[PDB]
């Protein structure tokens, strides 16, 4: 199964940086959500669950259909909540008709993460939109109840090694978890994109309870919460040399998150050699805007 790049006609970078400065624009003005999060994180985690159904023995899934928009996927339980990006990029795409789905729900999550003061994250245009048919069934994206021999295995599916694994979680800073969504609850309010998944996960005191769902999460007294499998990158000894890695080094943390959250983005896709080259967005603040 081929998916092949095709650039929206006669778009070029200049197209996109209107794009995602529209996005950054209403990040900035939507503040009030979530408790004053904003929409960054669920933005982040939108980008994700469209590419992580991915899988690589067939290539079904992945971002380049925009499939998401479709109920099926719309309704998979692991995706509850994302209707909340999914709305916030409505006005986005009314005003940019011509920009794929799977383009615009990946390039939300490139955006926030910039907008959050994460790493530069390049992107790629020439998703193509694909009919209902093509979406993938519920269940492909990832129990959190689990441990670290489940979480190295699922994101085997993904072609995702340890070190991708272990960099991608760090996108845990960002956000928190809502019962009606999930079944667990807390994080704090963080929406700054920094390595502090990995110094929490390293430096908090961290107790195993049962949360009002009845489901088991690690929670601290200065208000963190870890779900298993975010504790499982410290109960596997290869998992727990890279938190302590990325721990101690900010630069290398942003450096592998960029390269492993382009690559998810991206599974699946074939460019052609003549495709552009990936674009790097200026943000918001580069700009003066
Ligand atoms: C084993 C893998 C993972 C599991 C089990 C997992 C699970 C979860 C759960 C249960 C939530 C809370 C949803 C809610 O209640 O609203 C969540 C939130 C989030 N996840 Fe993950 N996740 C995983 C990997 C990732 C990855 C790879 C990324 C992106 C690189 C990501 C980014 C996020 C973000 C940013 C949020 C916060 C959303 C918000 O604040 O609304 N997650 N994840
Ligand atoms: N804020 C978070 C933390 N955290 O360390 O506060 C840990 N795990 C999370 C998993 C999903 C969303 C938010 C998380």
């Amino acid at each position: 199964l081929v998916h092949v790049a095709s650039v929206e006609k006669g778009r070029s970078y200049e197209d996109f940086q209107k794009v995602y400065n529209a996005i950054a624009l209403k990040l900035r003005e939507d503040d009030e959500y979530d408790n004053y999060i904003g929409y960054g994180p669920v933005l982040v985690r939108l980008a994700w669950h469209i590419s992580g159904t991915w899988d690589k023995h067939d290539n079904t899934g992945g971002s380049y259909g925009g499939t998401y928009r479709f109920k099926k996927e719309f309704n998979d339980p692991s995706n509850a909540g994302l209707q909340n990006g999914f709305k916030f990029l409505e006005p986005i795409h009314k005003e940019f008709p011509w920009i794929s789905s799977g383009d615009l729900f990946s390039l939300g999550g490139v955006t926030a993460v910039q907008e959050m003061q994460g790493p530069k994250i390049p992107w790629r245009c020439g998703r193509v939109d694909t009919p209902e048919d093509t979406t993938p069934d519920n269940g492909r994206l990832p129990d959190a109840d689990k441990d670290a021999g489940y979480v190295r295995t699922f994101f085997q599916r993904l072609n995702m090694n340890d070190r991708e694994v272990v960099a991608l979680m760090g996108a845990h800073a960002l956000g928190k978890t809502h019962l009606k969504n999930s079944g667990y609850e807390g994080g704090g309010a963080n929406n700054v994109f920094t390595n502090e998944f990995y110094l929490n996960l390293l430096n908090e005191d961290w107790k195993l309870e049962k949360n009002d769902a009845n489901n088991e999460q690690w929670d601290s007294k200065s208000g963190y919460m870890m779900l298993p499998t975010d504790y499982s990158l410290i109960q596997d000894p290869k998992y727990l040399s890279i938190v302590k890695e990325y721990a101690n080094d900010q630069d290398k943390f942003f450096k592998d998150f960029s390269k492993a959250f382009e690559k998810l983005l991206e599974n699946g896709i074939t460019f052609p050699k003549d495709a552009p080259s990936p674009f790097i967005f200026k943000t918001l603040e580069e700009q003066g805007l």
